[PDB]
């Protein structure tokens, strides 16, 4: 089946990067800025499948939020287990996903600022459709994301937020995190604020029969 | 549904009780005997239905052998749970039960001899068609009963064979009795002959109007 979008655009007004505050997360915004980086098109796992270590039982359409997310019941049988399943990576769906990092435009920027950024998520057949230096308007919903270092990614690789520069002092036991959750355990979750869009605009052949085709 | 039965007859050779030998287990024979004691007609557990304690779930169609038999694994694996199950006796499906005992007929007896016996068994639409003093000729399967009481009955009213007699000494030992599964433990599993009968036959109103229609 085709996985479908819906993009909206045509909104009555819109948004500068200064106006983002955390009482519109989950609502349908507009918003413009410039475009000052993009990265690859990365593959994004949309509808898992895996099987059973044991019966070999396969299950599917196992949705993901924010982190690797592997089934707990088993399926039909007998069989008691709770891990230890292997990813059917051919059966699995999945979709194009890109990053791109924006900051306000020239006028909006006060006498003296140190420009403010975002995270702008573009999935599906919204990727390269923004390219650094434009000007684009994007349209979305406000997100909130998580840091799944600390909610237990399955592999060692994280290492417990491993880092290679020093995380400022000034906001250190300041950022108000969560607690009490046993996923987390005994650690903090935090959480920052990025964009989703689902809609992009820009405001900022010598071959004779198929020239002839498409003028009036 | 109605549980069917099928009953065979007219055997080309009947037996007599002397020619019941352990070669024979599991083959349709005929026999013949004199009726000398009849029981109750009992209920017999036929198709079982149990009831999960907490899934609740329904499971159905448990068939009995011997004894009392529960089911195993639950029909959800959410819920994990080997025992503790409730019978619900109003699903379950019963058929009747009857257990006659006979002995050898005044000819076959030779001159000097205490009379040999059998246990044989009517079960369905068989019972009470059989009465003490008659003499009977049963058709049916010739089987092997063991001890249940030693194969683990749920409840402790067998008490681990209680008796009130004394048995045999001379054949204390002499019973060759099965030992190594896991559910007898260190017990001895022990077993008889008796028969299951299908087909029994024997072999030794003042009102005007129905009685004109029986005749011809
Ligand atoms: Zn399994
Ligand atoms: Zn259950």
């Amino acid at each position: 089946e085709r996985v479908f979008q819906i993009s909206f655009f045509n909104l009555p007004t819109v948004h500068r990067i200064r106006d983002i505050r955390s009482e519109k997360i989950g609502s349908l915004l507009s918003i413009s800025g410039t475009v000052t980086r993009t990265s690859e098109v990365r593959p994004e796992l949309y509808k898992a499948s895996f099987t059973c270590d044991m019966c070999r039982a396969i299950v599917d359409n196992v949705e993901q939020s924010f982190k690797y997310t592997e089934p707990t019941f088993c399926p039909n049988p007998s069989c008691e287990n709770r891990a230890f399943w292997t990813l059917n990576v051919t059966r699995s769906r999945f979709l194009d996903w890109q990053k791109v990092r924006i900051q306000e435009n020239a006028n909006e920027i006060p006498t003296g600022s140190m420009p403010r950024t975002l995270d702008v998520i573009l999935r599906g057949d919204s990727v390269e459709r923004a390219k650094p230096g434009d000007r684009c308007k994007f349209t979305g919903v406000e997100i909130v994301v998580p840091d799944v270092t600390q909610l237990g990614l399955p592999g060692v690789k994280p290492s417990s937020t491993l880092d290679t520069r020093g995380i400022s002092k000034t906001t250190e036991g300041l950022n108000s995190g969560v607690t009490g959750l046993r996923s987390l355990g005994v650690r903090d979750l935090t959480y920052k604020i990025s964009f989703l869009a689902c809609h992009v605009i820009s405001i900022g052949e010598r071959d004779q029969e198929v020239f002839l085709n498409s003028l009036s």
